[PDB]
């Protein structure tokens, strides 16, 4: 029978075919990678099968890769010698563990308790586990009686989830069904949690689900947080705090609009001390407390109307967000009403350079009209690579300038400049736009040569306007006009 | 040439070896599952290529999978029919949208400007950036002149980590290396990076560096954050709070520390009037403000030795943790030298029944002497099984007593008891303890059977004491004690 693992032992001789696959997928997983004719290997085999019927029952894994066969997932590993019992604990393939204790069933056994994973936590009284356990994480939680797509999904997900939350899985079986989620801030209230079950046994469906209703529903605003604030779909609506009693004059009031609008938006308060300088972020001007929504999908803030700035110096008394008109706003924006506010800094009178420099109110403008053909720089003042562009970009928008106008060339700040049509997240972005006789949305995509563009804006262009044959024509006009010849000669 | 996209092709036809290990890896894949014989999937090959050479400086990837050959990876992929364009993002194995838009590569290669990923974030004056861009997320950023195990490691762990940073890869190259990370609360102060460079590219290196240096020094600790404040391995010192005068009194001191002692352990403050109950979770009474070390690696707890609870209701006067003492703490911790503190509940001066309820205090104790076997469940007064087991454990310890005492059978509350010696994380954990003449680690590992302990206990046994035959001779003498034969026949 030599070394093997036979098809009647307790034992999944792993293949190249996917270690990492099988990996991955589980919890903890206890390799052998070996060869056949290294004595050892086999003078412990039968203890790696003793370690294995046994050794089922907290789903251990016994892999035995044969290095002589499997010989090219030896290379994706890097293996010392034979036998190799490097073991993958939360299980990616970096960990890897060369352990050097003992080659028997009954030794290492207890090594499979070495870390083990108690991700579920079974009880009989949550209200003990609950206050004897106090913890910043909130705790998901079933009682009543669990069906089969429920124990492997549930005890499933924790199991590769602790950096997220606390998993109780408890069953008074005399009980109806039941999956709560107790929330660090106010616990008396757990989760409502609706019985469409079939479907909710998976991910993204379990999952989207903790990752909506996990979020307390009027915490602070972390950095950390904000992750999975935005892991959601949902726009947030930001207030501003100077005092706590500025902050607990406001708090319950928030967090029963969110227990309301619980799957539509969602809300955090942020220290306007440490962050008034994301008011603007916001369009919204810096006057505290400042309550704002934002669409985090299509980019649009909508602020509770800030009070006017001939009016911010002169005010001693504070500053206060009405109920009535907190709601409202909330409603509002909801109902498809609400105003966003564009930030439009004020329109350039006429200055120097072939470059347009273009503002939101314009841009709506000025991108449309077929005369004529106009580029937009669409860019930010400070990145590397859209300031080494206004060069070109200026020789490029001279050459058309002087002939015949047509082809509009222009830039547009999105700094201290919203846009409310296309747009990359990143600058510099670049955007030809014909008209109304034909469509806009004709993305650049190249080099930053004035050859790639000329190409562009002829190539992709209504009018067909060769910019190159100009920069041959032009550069020819000032290699004559200067030299007047009969200055001298020689 | 049918419908093959050849070796001189700019696409690389992606097989079964390994299609997930090649999507997991990559931040944005575009596939396209196909056959040969279906002639649309031949009849936009050229597309494909057009859409190829050129898409390699965004670095898209082209992925031809022949379902012809590589079959069983159409399996683990749901595939609808010929050609398919499910294009992945993130890149799990779960995003398959089965992208239904055209078939050409002037069409197509806008759309891998669908979900551009600018992780990076190149500037020219980062001032400007940092301070146009506010944001509750620390930003890792570089100056200087990038090397090459930087550009596709910074890029890259950004590429996959905006669940976390905001990743400015600046270079104003006439300039020395530099690697800091602007903190959202102090962004004054970045982040004395030490040049030790070609070991930090690379992950676990510059991610525990992250790990480490991303929190901010002294930040609340939310459920979300502590998370990653686990994921350490460095102590944090827990402080907490009853009004801000208190956390800001003592906001300054605790950054300072936190700054110094960066790598040792680590600092927060924690909210006492929603959070009073964990206090005793670190072996701390409720008196606040709380300063509490925990050495979260081996469960150990040191409290700045809070006053006397025969003074705690007389004490109108509020309380205050004088810096001096706060230092002396954290530097003794550090030195091997503070005192953690047990939870040993009084010792039960002798009550009812056969299993012996023990106390940290004399567990130390109890546990060694070799006169006798003493088993000990280790255990806590809620989870289920642990209580489906006290009744065993009873007619267990029972079995024993009678018979030549010797071998204790005992258990062990761990809420309310914390014990310096062996546990596993989770309940009811059992061991049985020799002493010394032979050790004391010798984990059970089974069933609740009083079978399987009675094994066990003789089996593991140092005085080789057969419990069973116990039970087989105990249940034969009571069979008859009792009936009396005589009281009446028939």
């Amino acid at each position: 029978q030599e070394a093997v693992a036979p098809e009647d032992s307790a034992v999944v001789k792993l293949a190249t075919d996917s270690f990492n696959e099988y990996i991955q997928s589980h919890d903890l997983v206890l390799a052998e990678f070996f060869a056949p004719w290294c004595g050892h290997c086999k003078n412990m085999a039968p203890e790696y099968v003793k370690a294995a019927e046994t050794l089922v029952e907290k789903n251990i894994t016994l892999a035995q890769i044969d290095c002589t066969e499997n010989q090219d997932l030896c290379m994706e590993h890097n293996i010392p010698g034979f036998p190799s019992l490097k073991i993958f604990k939360n299980s990616d393939v970096n960990n890897s563990i060369d352990y050097e204790g003992p080659r028997t069933a009954e030794a290492i056994v207890q090594f499979m308790i070495k870390q083990s994973q108690p991700a579920v936590a079974v009880v009989a009284d949550l209200p003990a586990y609950l206050a004897n356990e106090t913890f910043v994480t909130p705790v998901i939680v079933q009682s009543g009686k669990i069906d089969a797509d429920f124990n492997a999904t549930f005890y499933s997900m924790a199991n590769k989830h602790f950096n997220d939350y606390d998993f109780v899985s408890a069953e008074n079986a005399d009980d109806d069904f039941k999956l709560s989620i107790y929330l660090p801030s106010a616990m008396d209230e757990p989760v409502v949690y609706n019985g469409k079950k079939a479907d909710i046994a998976d991910a993204d469906v379990f999952e989207k689900w903790l990752q909506v209703e996990a979020l307390p529903y009027f915490g602070e605003i972390d950095g950390s947080v904000f992750a999975q604030y935005v892991e959601s779909g949902l726009p947030l609506g930001y207030l501003f705090y100077n005092d706590e009693e500025e902050l607990e004059e406001y708090k319950p009031l928030f967090t029963e609009l969110a227990k309301k609008n619980r799957g539509l938006m969602n809300f955090v308060s942020i220290d306007a001390r440490k962050f008034g300088r994301h008011a603007g972020n916001l369009n919204m001007k810096e006057q505290f407390p400042l309550f704002a929504i934002h669409d985090m999908t299509e980019d649009l803030k909508y602020g509770l109307p800030q009070l006017s700035e001939e009016a911010f110096d002169e005010l001693s008394d504070k500053i206060v967000l009405e109920s009535k008109a907190i709601e409202s706003l909330v409603k509002d924006f909801l109902k498809g009403d609400a105003s966003p506010i564009v930030k439009s800094q004020e329109i350039f009178e006429n200055q120097d350079s072939s470059v347009f420099q273009l503002v939101g109110k314009n841009h709506d403008e000025i991108v449309n009209d077929p005369k004529k053909d106009v580029l937009v720089l669409y860019y930010a003042p400070w990145c590397g690579h859209c300031k080494r562009l206004a060069p070109t970009y200026q020789e490029l928008a001279d050459t058309y300038a002087n002939a015949t106008s047509d082809v509009l060339i222009a830039k547009l700040d999105h700094t201290e400049n919203d846009v409310r049509g296309v747009v990359i997240e990143g600058y510099p972005t670049i955007v030809l736009y014909p008209g109304g006789k034909k469509s806009e949305s004709v993305v650049y995509q190249g080099s930053r040569s004035l050859d790639s563009l000329f190409d562009f804006i002829k190539e992709n262009g209504h009018f067909d306007v060769d910019g190159k044959a100009l920069y041959e024509e032009a550069q020819e006009k000032a290699a004559e006009e200067a030299d007047a010849d009969a200055e001298l000669a020689d």
